[PDB]
């Protein structure tokens, strides 16, 4: 396939690609007469700077451009498609051509690529680039709406879904993502991709190329390095890296920690230096190439190229100092056996990394104040519900929803939307939960890292797992599987395993589902509710914790804590020293993960004495008057 005889390319030798096609474009001098070409001349709307226009009005220009570049030593071109969306075409009136315009710059692109391959002997590729558009997913376009977005996943989906199928039929070799100010916007390219790659075409190389902004080191939508790779890595891409919006000099302690963190090639071309104040770029060809030659002998990239500023000179310079440079060898593994998550930071969860807490208060079904906050419309008190909740020591953040009188989907989209709005919230990862598909589908819409799905299982027949599980793992998210089948909820230790044994194994046989990925809950139940049916529920949770993190490779073990001491509401003292106890006896089992409060978990070894042995008694079942005894631990306070 293409794929791989572009991987034996990359293992061979560091590739260079295209150049800065704008300024080429802007040293022909233009007018509104040749922009409009003999088609437009009666348009309705100015045509002046729209680039991707001249693919059909003057297909010459573009022509000698590529051959222009292929000539200087590239191996790869992009087509002249960067606003060719009908959402980036709005503003010309052309929204209804994106499909034409896409066709037509993937062919002229082509037909120079074919000449010069022949002329040369030297096969080139075309790359299919697909810009990041105007709209932001992640931002709101005004700063006193936080929550407001003018523009949705499905929209976005829509419109390079249909650049892409524009792309695909004119033949494109590569697919390009390319500076890509929002994340989300990213995701929502790839999933347009993987719906074309799904229902008709066969699949084309994916490379994705974030933009720092300066040297604060995030993205436009406020995402570091790391968590841009992190996020954007579900959809496989053959190369990842950073371009332009910057210099070599500034770009290098980032490219270095791109390539660390990712298995994936690197692929760096940035800006031709800083623009001066006539909007000109002042690095010449020698110094960029000596640049990119100290980045290649590094070992830092695998492509490389130029942003705005990069002439035909500048490329003929990259290409002969990165001749004999030594492609980068990637990591063979990049942080194995953990579990990885996003926010606007990485999080990873390790073999040696310590319990993870999930706020829970977050919760409309479970927690009633925030019901009552969200019922009467005052998010920004459910905000900071979010944000006491982080700066309490929550490590990831349960979102849930769900109530028969509130309409799930918007409330969640509505607050995801405002959690991405606080950057000391947004940091952290989230976890969708509710037991609503359709809601968990606008949490995944909506939010730019990685994120974990609460409770999936076979309640509702294998069919339908296997759908929920593929719609998940498309949009890229780790989820959560509860220990529940059609014989109902799973509440003894063999039911438990055996029903998430089963789990895993469709997972990871049926759908190639990343065992990382994969979380289980067996069943968190109430026990001291006084029925003898319930006397051993937290044993059989212990003992098929242990049983899955021993048996189920890459695996690992989560829980609702607050369901084991609802008998004792009210008794809050109580609720959390068995809580601290189970805590220490399932971390001693294989825990990895909980949904938790936070700063109410006490560390077992200050728990005190008499009130330790009542809730050892009682958890373990030592005693049958344990909940009668601990009771009367509790009447006895006063």
């Amino acid at each position: 396939t293409l794929r791989d005889e572009i991987n034996a390319i990359l293992q061979k030798r560091i590739m260079v690609l295209d150049g800065g096609m704008g300024t080429m474009i802007q040293r022909e001098k233009l007018n509104e007469e040749h922009f409009r070409g003999q088609e437009f001349k009666d348009h309705a709307r100015p045509l002046k700077g729209n680039n991707d226009i001249l693919s059909i009005t003057q297909p010459d220009v573009i022509y000698q451009i590529h051959k222009e570049y292929l000539l200087a030593g590239a191996d790869i071109i992009e087509t002249n498609t960067f606003s060719s969306t009908s959402i980036a075409q709005a503003d010309y009136g052309l929204e209804h051509l994106a499909y034409r315009m896409n066709m037509c710059s993937a062919g002229v692109a082509r037909k120079a690529a074919e000449e010069v391959t022949l002329q040369t002997g030297i096969k080139r590729f075309v790359a299919g680039a697909l810009g990041p558009t105007n709209k932001t997913l992640s931002v709101s376009p005004s700063v006193e709406r936080p929550d407001y977005r003018n523009i949705t996943f499905d929209e976005l989906v829509e419109a390079y879904q249909e650049q892409a199928k524009g792309l695909l039929d004119g033949g494109v070799d590569i697919l390009l993502i390319e500076t890509i100010f929002d994340t989300a916007n990213a995701k929502a390219a790839l999933f347009a991709l993987q719906n074309l790659f799904e229902e008709k075409y066969a699949p084309r190389p994916i490379f994705i190329s974030g933009t720092i902004v300066d040297k604060s080191g995030r993205t436009l939508s406020g995402q570091t390095g790391e968590g841009f790779v992190i996020s954007v890595s579900h959809g496989e891409p053959l190369c990842i890296g950073l371009n332009c919006a910057l210099g070599a000099a500034e770009m290098r302690p980032f490219i270095e920690i791109i390539g660390k963190c990712t298995t994936a090639y690197v692929l760096c071309y940035p800006n031709a230096g800083l623009p001066n104040t006539f909007g000109d770029y002042d690095e010449t060809p020698s110094m960029m190439a000596k640049h990119l030659k100290d980045f290649a002998m590094d070992g830092l990239v695998n492509i490389v190229g130029g942003c705005c500023g990069s002439t035909p000179d500048h490329i003929r310079e990259i290409a002969e100092a990165v001749k004999n440079c030594k492609p980068r060898v990637p990591p063979a593994t990049a942080f194995e056996g953990h579990m990885l998550l996003s926010g606007l930071e990485p999080f990873r969860i390790g073999p040696y990394t310590n319990f993870v807490n999930i706020g829970e208060r977050c919760n409309v079904a479970g927690s009633r104040k925030f019901a009552k906050l969200i019922m009467a419309g005052n998010y920004e008190e459910a905000l900071c519900v979010a944000k006491v909740q982080v700066e309490m020591g929550a490590q990831v953040l349960d979102v849930n929803m769900d109530d028969g009188m509130l309409d799930g989907p918007s409330a969640m989209t509505r607050f995801c939307n405002l959690i991405a709005s606080e950057p000391d919230i947004a940091k952290v990862p989230l976890c969708i939960d509710s037991s609503n598909f359709a809601v968990i589908e606008a949490g995944l819409k909506c939010c730019q890292g990685k994120c974990i799905v609460n409770s999936i299982s076979l309640k509702e027949g294998e069919d339908d797992f296997l759908e929920k599980a593929r719609k998940i793992k498309k949009y890229g998210a780790a989820m959560v599987v509860m220990a529940f089948d059609e014989e109902g909820q799973a509440t003894e230790t063999d039911t438990k395993i055996r029903v998430c044994t089963r789990a895993y194994h469709l997972l990871v046989k049926k759908l190639g589902f990343n065992p990382n990925d994969i979380i289980f809950d067996p069943n968190i139940l109430t026990i001291g509710t006084g029925m003898e049916e319930h006397n051993l529920y937290a044993i059989n949770f212990i003992h098929a914790t242990k049983v899955i993190k021993e048996t189920l490779p890459g695996a690992r073990i989560s829980g609702g804590l607050s369901n084991l001491s609802f008998s004792f509401r009210g008794m809050e003292a109580i609720r959390e020293a068995m809580h601290g106890v189970f805590l220490y006896h399932a971390i001693k089992s294989g825990m990895d993960m909980g949904i938790v409060n936070a700063g109410n978990l006490p560390v077992y070894d200050d728990i005190h004495k008499e009130l330790l042995q009542l809730c050892e008694d009682l958890i373990w079942n030592k005693d049958p008057e344990a909940t009668e005894k601990l009771l009367r631990y509790a009447q006895t306070q006063g």
